[PDB]
């Protein structure tokens, strides 16, 4: 080693030269493997072939050992190894394991299972043993643990004036950053009492820097250790950022592709829900301003009936005033199984001018009848009125009534809607409102009622997902197509085929985003999928003079651009009727096949624009660093 | 090693095998030597001997190796032996050292310095390098510190059903006890990870224990390691506790012995100050009722004079009053160098019945005359009254009034009282009172002053302690005898003769108390001392019909205890007039010098009585441990 304290040392920062280290490494189940046990012919000469025991697994002959993971595993103690001088020094068991006198000569037979080995023999190769490869481990274990301090204090120094060019090449005096790195750096710092070894660990780890006096004459080399080759692959070229990357990137995208399997879209006819339907959540809906025409578990009653005084408690009454609007019928016959969580806040709305101020309640009351609502216009209808969601059903001034206001704690209401507790037959009702056991004046509170809050349905049963009220096994995309009104995915049920699918076509686009040059303006031949498709849809022919489209090529190519883009913009669109050219199954079934290939055989897509781009904004960033370090050499001219 | 979840293990705690390790170990300086270092004549042939060169300190070629320290290095090293199986398993650098590789040939030379070392050559022998030594230390220390969780650790468990019999023989099943532990010892101890080589080492440590079921055959052994030895010197043997113990004790007397240096006791004519005395601490004194002729540095003003209204500041009045016992004199007349900590609580007695009740303060005046006190009659007498103990120099109801009380919140004052601020010659006086500016009527308040507290003089200079009054570069002790009062002693100054041989004979009575059996009514004769002084000084003969005295032999030593016994439950005594026979010095020269004697040759002094004593409280001891793990086995009889 060299004094650090000395002259020659080189600040080179370079994008060749992007710091790297072995952070982890692969041990995937998988991977472990590479393969066979060996085994004997019992025990006796060559003969009993036809039987084999495994070698001695007792304490040593195992199984050949994974190449792969030798070769791994030899690397990762070669980390260790890096700091050997410091190691040593700490008189921390350094001396070097030299994994080779573990992999112990094995031979026999290998295979798989003792069918699979009975026919293969292998002569003089090598295991590992359970003892061994424990105690190696302990080894590495340990080594790292001690390590844990160091590696942070490297790090620090690292990042106090961060070497880090990731884009071109920096130089900067050295001994300047290193004189400030000194003057300005915490006492109690591991990297102030071991500076030498820091700096020589530093310098075996990052190629970019060198030692800095050792031979004056030459204190520069151009090999280093082994980095350089990982670094080379981080390093810009002149068409691609990076390699490892675009790589990983479009890899990432493929994994998903292959997790959606795709073939999901293409379904007209019944593919199955558990298949289909991932992991589900609540949604929020109200009953407000909600569509009748359009919800088909939440419609309303018609204005003119009224039904005024109905008891609700003992001998204790409530105007549920049963007219104009009132609030909503929440239409839960047999529309799965949900939990009716009603969130009020805000809405109490205090009784027009009744002293019955005190003892109203934010309730949900569930109707049950065999008399279809628009029917029920008599107390005599009913059937049964059951009050479910009112918890104490009194009344205190929850609502901000200081300033006037009629505002409304946060209330949490509950109906567990299951329909297995009635199994249909009196069809199933529910309604919301402002129940009171004080008796209310008709005549004065002639609004029937007026609890418009939030109605968040929770749907607990995640088995069997809904296809348009239709409870069934069955989620069919491709027929949902045109389907749907921006209104009716809206009001549809958690549960219901629609989201599940734009949750899947929301992966497609994150992809395509990312992957293919989508992005501001760019028309791509990876876009050439949906114009194929177009193309021969488009054969309007009659007798004669056929439409006289100038080729599909300029034309629906631009189109296609344009309709694609709106399907990124938001995916959805896809399950909402009237769009152009999406309205077309065949052309999404030809997007969702389509990319999976333009990413196989894609030669790896980098868009000429953000090249230059890239490029540039990357020489600025060296140019500030630069003037930064300068700075530095101004207020701290380190030696 | 062996499953220490088996059957056949003992659990015998004896005497014989007290617990034992290596806690530390002896490293003073004096101690690391030995010692020649190894040299060589010049560098050419068998003829330079009149030159030396030290060998190669460079890196290697030192001194002769310390025979004592190789062999107690080595047994350090194996303390971490004692671990081996451990460390290992930890991969924790385990590899045993063996010291041994270190201590390396050194072949010329030996001596101390180059004069000495001309003469003495010794061929191929041992040295070890300060680097070597470095990274030895470096090591050890490491594995130590390795350790650290682990000793804690065993120390729990040891202590959580203490296997400690002191005295004797306990025994219970271990098995018993070694279920109940690990179904009481808390999870997070390794213990509970490390059972197994807990175990083993306790084993190892701990002859008083057996492994569990090795060979049920042969669990049991009576060798165990090297323990053993160590051990049977702290076993409680027919005439002694611990051999130890009693060597130890009887040492430290000695040393205590040494550092007095004896002779002290024995001075006359002038020992030197500095010599004599160690450190010195403020002593506490009052005004009050102290009394004026015992008192050296502080007396009275005698009643009858009246100097009543003087001026105090500027145009502002307080009658100082001085009549009938007003305060006291303190007597500073170059009396050594103290500050004068006067601390006043309690004490204000508001005046008489005068509206100057707010502006009087507790203070200290200094009077500063060449008109000795007791001619001092009218202001014009004082030459100087110097109100030196004051600060805010107004008042404020500090007492704690609410409730009748005049108290008084505790005052600090100070006087630095340096005589060389003076020198002398106008001779140095001071009085204590509640002193105003408002003036004070004098008619009214008669009362000349008292103000009552505390006096702490702090005697700063530790600079030629005072032997009564005469401040001198002498301690003389034995003219100390019989010229002192309770009265004197108490009054004394912090920096006087007296306290101070107090300080030394109590380190006397220290040892006579611990080492000699003058313990409750034990007369031996060790005490044999006084009594052979008294022997020879009753010679009281006339003519013809001397004293009667039945020989010396019973009488004189019983009365002679009697007086040792009274030194002993306070010390003091000897300097305290009218004590019987110890009055004579020769005595008490007698008891100083022949104690250590006794010392020196005395045959291990251990009292029959307390023997007996001893034997039987450790019977019963270990009784109720066998009921008390009686009751563990009770509790949880494991396995």
């Amino acid at each position: 080693t060299y004094n650090i304290t000395g002259d020659g040392n080189s600040f080179t920062p370079t994008s060749d030269m992007t710091s790297t280290a072995a952070p982890a490494i692969d041990l995937k189940p998988g991977v472990l493997n590479p393969t066979g046990k060996l085994w004997r012919p019992v025990g006796t000469s060559v003969a009993t072939i036809d039987s084999l025991a495994i070698v001695s697994d007792r304490f040593g002959q195992y199984s050949f050992v994974n190449e792969g993971m030798r070769e791994t595993f030899s690397k990762a103690l070669f980390d260790i190894n890096m700091w050997q001088p410091l190691f040593q020094a700490t008189k921390t068991g350094c001396g070097p394991i030299v994994l080779s006198s573990f992999t112990t000569t094995t031979s026999g037979y290998v295979g798989a299972t003792a069918g699979d080995a009975l026919d293969n023999p292998v002569t003089n190769g090598v295991f590992i043993s359970t003892v061994q490869i424990m105690n190696l481990q302990r080894t590495i274990a340990a080594r790292m643990r001690d390590v844990a301090l160091w590696q942070k204090h490297l790090d620090t120094a690292m990042t106090m004036l961060t070497p880090d060019i990731s884009a071109g090449s920096a130089s900067c005096n050295w001994k300047s950053l290193l004189a400030f790195a000194k003057d300005i750096l915490p006492l109690d710092n591991l990297c102030l009492t071991y500076p030498n070894e820091f700096y020589n660990v530093a310098i075996h780890r990052y190629p970019a820097l060198k030692p800095g006096n050792p031979d004056t004459k030459l204190p520069d080399a151009q090999a280093h250790p082994l980095g350089e080759v990982a670094g080379a692959f981080n390093a810009a070229t002149s068409e691609v950022g990076s390699l490892v990357g675009s790589s990983s990137t479009l890899s990432q995208a493929i994994s998903t592709m292959a997790g959606k399997d795709l073939d999901l879209i293409e379904a007209d006819t019944p593919l199955p829900v558990s298949v289909f339907t991932p992991s589900l959540a609540p949604r929020s809906y109200r009953p407000a301003f909600i569509k009748p025409e359009d919800a088909k578990w939440i419609a309303e009653f018609n204005n003119s009936s009224l039904i005024r005084k109905t008891l609700t408690y003992s001998g204790a009454t409530y105007t549920v005033q049963l007219g104009p609007g009132p609030t909503r019928v929440i239409d839960m016959n047999a529309m799965i199984d949900s939990v009716l969580t009603l969130d009020v806040s805000g809405t109490i709305l205090p009784y027009d001018t009744n002293p019955d101020l005190s003892t109203s309640v934010p309730a949900f009351v569930l109707i049950q009848t065999s008399v279809p609502i628009q029917q029920v216009t008599t107390a005599a209808n009913i059937t049964a009125i059951t009050v479910v969601s009112a918890a104490g059903a009194s009344a205190i001034n929850l609502a901000i009534n200081v300033r006037g206001q009629p505002r409304f704690n946060m209330l949490h209401l509950q109906a567990t809607f299951e329909r297995e507790t009635i199994t249909g037959i009196p069809y199933i009702y529910g309604l919301g409102t402002f129940l009171i056991p004080s008796p209310t004046s008709s005549s004065n509170f002639s609004n029937p009622t007026l609890m418009d809050g939030l109605l968040t349905v929770t749907p607990v049963l995640l088995r069997e997902t809904t296809y348009k009220g239709e409870v069934v096994d069955a989620i069919v995309p491709a027929t949902v197509m045109a389907n749907q009104t921006s209104e009716e995915v809206a009001s549809a049920l958690a549960n219901d085929a629609i989201v599940l699918v734009s949750n899947h076509l929301n992966k497609l686009a994150n992809v395509v985003g990312d992957a293919i040059p989508v992005a501001s303006r760019t028309d791509d031949s990876a876009t050439s999928a949906i114009v194929s498709r177009l193309a021969v849809q488009h054969k309007l022919s009659q007798v004669g003079q056929a439409s006289p489209t100038p080729p599909d090529y300029p034309l629906l190519w631009r189109r296609a651009k344009r309709a694609a883009s709106m399907f990124v913009s938001n995916p959805s669109l896809a399950l909402q009727v009237g769009i152009p050219v999406l309205t077309q199954s065949g052309m999404l079934s030809a997007l969702t096949s389509g990319v999976g290939t333009a990413l196989r055989t894609g030669s790896l897509g980098k868009g000429v624009t953000d090249a230059s781009e890239k490029l540039r904004a990357r020489q600025s960033l060296t140019v500030a660093k630069q003037a930064f370090f300068d700075q530095i050499g101004s207020l701290w001219p380190g030696k």
